[PDB]
DNA sequence: CGCGGACGAAGCCATACCATGTGGGCTGTCGCCTGGA
């Protein structure tokens, strides 16, 4: 699916203008890694990379990614719908109120999509790496209890054309 | 001297703006008189 450039990720004093999602997750991942190469202290970075079985090659790739995640919860529709934006384009997923926070979107949606990708459905792994980076604002949430066997819909997430997008942002940063 | 009644001693407290639609049940009338049935 062709990635779309509408949906924003910055609107505080941008004096009418609107940055699109997937440049803010971009330029955030190339943060990660030039911190985790300039910044980061190599013994920390043995410590860390120590502690998660691998190598600072993937490990450093790994948190990359992550960090280029770290806004995906954006993608909602009470998110894009704070400021005049043209939503008529897919429809489904009306509003109901749950007051969630992007990052709260994010920590929840995270759990299972990625598992396409080779994460462990249902494993540790996932859930730390989601509730991780889902709590980006200081605050870390509980991880997904569930109780029905379709928890993609039951969070709210039902209309096949977001979950496409999402997906294809996911992709597109999981190349990158 | 023996004692009633009344109080007081604490353990407690609590950084990345908007809405509401409803109802139904009670009252009595004449023209009067003759004729025919
Ligand atoms: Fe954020």
């Amino acid at each position: 699916p062709p990635l779309d450039l509408r949906f924003w990720a910055k609107e505080r004093g941008l004096r009418g203008k609107t940055y699109p999602l997937v440049c803010h997750s971009l330029d955030a991942a190339a943060a990660a890694l030039v911190l985790w190469n300039e910044y980061l202290s190599p013994g920390l970075r043995d410590t860390i990379a120590s502690s998660m079985e691998t190598d600072e090659e993937h490990a450093g790739h790994c948190i990359a990614f992550w960090a280029g995640l770290h806004d995906i919860g954006k993608l909602t529709r009470e998110f894009q719908q704070q400021i005049a934006i043209d939503l008529s384009a897919y429809p489904g997923e009306e509003l109901s109120g749950e007051q969630r926070s992007h990052a709260a979107a994010t920590g929840k949606w995270l759990p299972f999509a990625l598992p396409s990708l080779g994460y462990p459905n249902g494993g540790l792994v996932t859930g730390l790496v989601a509730q991780m980076l889902g709590g980006h604002h200081g605050t870390f949430h509980p991880h997904p209890s569930f109780q029905s066997r379709n928890p993609l819909a039951e969070f709210g997430f039902s209309s096949p054309h977001w979950e496409k997008q999402r997906h294809a942002l996911l992709h597109a940063v999981f190349d990158a």
